[PDB]
């Protein structure tokens, strides 16, 4: 007869975007047996050829992109002090005690790469010539009220000093997403920009100095942008849900591991 809602959820888990089949008068067991055989063969092809994870391979492809363009690869701690978040302009219980994974009474999981990269910009200005170009790829954490990934991988590149203009920032974003093969559109008039993909925010870039720069020893012009790698993988592979691209035991490269 007709497929139930739970049976449809099960088949959608085993359903790849490349599959060109409709959910045909066949029973649920026949459809499930077909998708199971396809997903098993898909993993067999990965285990015999590529064997690289989508998240890891994307980090390596992005790293080669910015290293080739004069950006220094940064690997800052994931466990940051709480004082870094208090210095970002967040206190009370608006966003400090709501979307922050605190570990000890002093440390917490970093929700963004900006505080660590800001400290690197201050220290590297004493040794490196102008301009200072750095970037980092790493995990970030934010709770939830909303609906998004709590454990995700962030990319943050930034430049300080000369050439920190909106035109230069958009040229880097354009060359970056065209390199990967991701359609986008820049939205902006707030002194900030939004890199959108239809209705999904890929990145939120910041141009020019910010009054908050004084609290981080920053007194030069700077540009930067932060991309979520799980959101990028969802767009490139046309995943219906972003959880197929995140760190999980339930999916490998958008393929279900519950076979
Ligand atoms: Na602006």
């Amino acid at each position: 007869p007709a497929l139930t809602k739970s049976q449809t959820d099960r088949l959608e888990v085993l359903l790849n975007p490349k599959d060109e089949i409709s959910l045909s008068g066949k029973p649920f067991r026949e459809l499930e047996s077909e998708l199971l055989s396809r997903r098993k063969k898909d993993l067999q092809q990965i285990y015999a050829e590529e064997r690289e994870n989508y998240l890891g391979k994307l980090e390596r492809e992005i790293t080669r992109f910015f290293v080739d363009r004069g950006f220094l690869e940064i690997k800052s701690p994931i466990l940051i002090p709480l004082e870094y978040i208090e210095r970002m302009g967040i206190d009370n219980d608006t966003e400090l005690s709501k979307q922050i994974f605190r570990v000890d009474k002093n440390f917490c999981l970093r929700p963004m790469l900006a505080p660590n990269l800001a400290n690197y910009l201050r220290k590297l200005d004493r040794a490196l010539p102008d301009p200072i170009k750095i970037f980092e790829i790493g995990p970030c954490y934010r709770k939830e009220g909303k609906e998004h990934l709590e454990e995700f991988t962030m990319l943050n590149f930034c430049q300080m000093g000369s050439g920190c203009t909106r035109e230069n920032l958009e040229s880097i974003i354009t060359d970056f997403l065209n390199h990967l093969g991701i359609d986008f559109k820049i939205v902006g008039d707030g002194d900030t920009l939004d890199v959108m993909h239809g209705d999904l925010e890929l990145s939120s870039a910041v141009v020019g100095p910010i009054p908050l720069d004084r609290e981080w020893g920053i007194d030069k012009p700077w540009i930067g942008a932060g991309f979520g790698l799980e959101r990028l993988l969802k767009v490139k592979h046309d995943f219906k849900n972003i959880k197929r691209a995140a760190r999980s035991e339930s999916y490998y490269n958008g393929i279900s591991t519950n076979l």
